[PDB]
């Protein structure tokens, strides 16, 4: 069915879905830092990251835009999911930490 937008104020909190329910977290990125929105661990939930230049230019530096989470209960269970705002190519002790608590029945 369709799926249901997450944002900071879902941040540490737990969500009950059913398996195969999808939902989507919508947070915006900065250029400043050319950080993105990663999940870096998932209790065997699955996560894909999609870029989304919401009313900006993709590809042009000094836009901004915003970064897609889609999450998939893919198994019966609470699982905690670890999103992190960062950069493959510039760590940052100042990473932004985004947990999500997926209830799947």
């Amino acid at each position: 069915g369709p799926h249901m937008s997450l944002t900071e104020d879902n941040n540490n909190t737990t969500i009950t879905i059913a398996k195969g329910e999808n939902k989507e977290i919508i947070l915006h990125g900065n250029p400043t830092t050319g950080y993105s929105w990663v999940v870096d661990s998932s209790e065997g939930l699955s996560n894909t990251v999609e870029y989304v230049a919401d009313q900006h230019a993709p590809g042009i530096s000094g836009s901004g835009g915003k970064y897609h989470i889609k999450i998939t209960g893919t198994q019966t269970g609470e699982g905690k999911i670890v999103l992190v705002y960062r950069r493959p190519w510039a760590p940052n002790a100042n990473d932004r930490t985004f947990t999500l608590k997926v209830n799947v029945q």
